């Protein structure tokens, strides 16, 4: 293999980290855990794997029993036709978490993780003792105001939220090349780049490069409308909630957060744009920490 | 493999096109001109070449001289580094045909040529006898207004004017597979899709395949601000204007061209989305016949 398996990866990492799987309705989840303490989920988002929280597992792994994830679609994980709205992908996560013996778990996402998380907390308030959200909010009637053409000093378009939204041709074109796409989306994101080494956007590029590997992330785009619809539906969340934004989505992140959440914590990771796990590994560990 | 070369193309047509080059302002246009009579200049647009117009151009040459380019950027033309803002493509043309002998053209434009068409009116209007425009007008505000997302049942998203903005990325992805491109966007428009024939796709898939030949077409999407600025001190046009619409985009080409031009008609390909030249072939060419006179 063109990069160290999981179950490698898992290893080189301080300490005591265990990479395995879980089938769960029918779906093989891929996840890595390890540490001691209350359980700990940490689910990541596009195009990434667990391996973006390599960073913070260590310090997190200390108080916690950490439970890394590969949502369904993602890197180890199986890649079924369908079921790639949040709501679905946080009953996965649901059933595995309680097949290993919690009732209750501590939830931390980023990205689509992050909607995932949020899905999570919102359809299992049960199983949800704390939930945080890293960078990104869940999609809501806003997705739809998101802009094809940003004036020149304005910001940066999403535009793999339009393209991830095309069938056959995101394949076509990112099969076997998804480390461009990497390379590019951090360009756009890091202050320094050596923040994510050449090794490690090669992890991500190998989940992804398969053409199977990119259908499947686009389908997390693709059911926007359905996430959209679910989330209007959803009551206040009780549960204390924690919400870490980048300097890029701080404040649209803290007005929708305080909108959908009585029990609200909000932390500003000053020096990212969003990789927050990647970017500022100090600060989101300390912030998981004292929220947990 | 390869496909037939733009000589070979040209002379493949009825009647009496030569494939030609002009060098203006230093740079190489590729060009197919025939007929006789007033010139008529046709502008293609993305991803497509000259070889958009094929099913148009004979019936045409019987009334016109017909000069069919191929942009900077584009298919033979040379692919400089910039100069591709609307109005310094429009500049090109303008010396182009001005060098052909032709102190005025009627000109039509589809797509990107039609944003050109557009600006070589708007900048040029002593040398536009009359402007036809194909589904696309010239970039405005409301370019800020296009929406990432569409509702399930709402009109299409034009995802590769967000995409086309990136650098590097497009080459990065798009170099030697730009016949899926190709076959996204007609399966997306084509009622049939014969209408578009396999060599036909691969004649633009092989100009755009190169690192160079889809960085320089990205430079065209990457000069929307610019035109909108540009388009910002334009004043109305008062030669005639012809704008011919897909079903889906005429009220939008209508409102705008209404907006900007004082004489102003409109023709509906109603059984059209945007590749009019190909999926209406005898509308437009019977639109312009009659528009030109």
């Amino acid at each position: 293999g063109p990069v160290p398996s999981d179950r490698e990866l898992a290893r080189s990492l301080p300490g005591g980290f265990r990479s395995r799987h879980a089938r769960v309705g029918g779906v093989r989840l891929h996840y890595v855990s390890g540490g001691h303490g209350e359980p700990l989920l940490l689910v990541p988002g596009w195009p990434q794997t667990w391996w973006a929280y390599r960073k913070v597992m260590p310090q997190l792994a200390r108080r916690y029993h950490v439970i890394a994830v590969d949502l369904r679609g993602m890197g180890g994980s199986d890649k079924p036709a369908g079921g790639y709205d949040k709501k679905t992908m946080a009953a996965d996560l649901h059933a595995l978490v309680r097949g290993l013996g919690h009732r209750q778990v501590n939830v931390a996402g980023h990205d689509i993780g992050s909607m995932v998380a949020f899905a999570f907390a919102a359809n299992h308030p049960e199983a949800t003792r704390k939930v945080a959200l890293l960078d990104t909010p869940h999609p809501d009637q806003s997705e739809y105001e998101m802009r094809i053409l940003c004036r020149p000093g304005t910001g940066t378009t999403l535009w793999w939220w339009a393209f991830n939204q095309l069938q056959a041709l995101p394949e076509q074109l990112m099969h076997g090349r998804m480390r461009h796409v990497i390379d590019w989306l951090y360009a756009n994101s890091l202050a320094d780049q050596s923040l994510v080494g050449d090794l490690d956007r090669d992890i991500y590029a190998n989940a992804y490069n398969s053409p199977q590997a990119v259908r499947a992330g686009t389908r997390w785009y693709q059911a926007c409308h359905q996430d959209i619809t679910d989330q209007a539906g959803y009551g206040k969340l009780t549960m204390p909630v924690l919400g870490i934004g980048g300097n890029f989505t701080f404040e649209d992140l803290r007005n929708k957060l305080t909108a959908q959440a009585t029990d609200v914590h909000m932390v500003r990771a000053s020096k990212s744009v969003h990789y927050l796990p990647e970017e500022e590994p100090d600060v989101v560990a300390g912030a998981l920490l004292d929220f947990f």
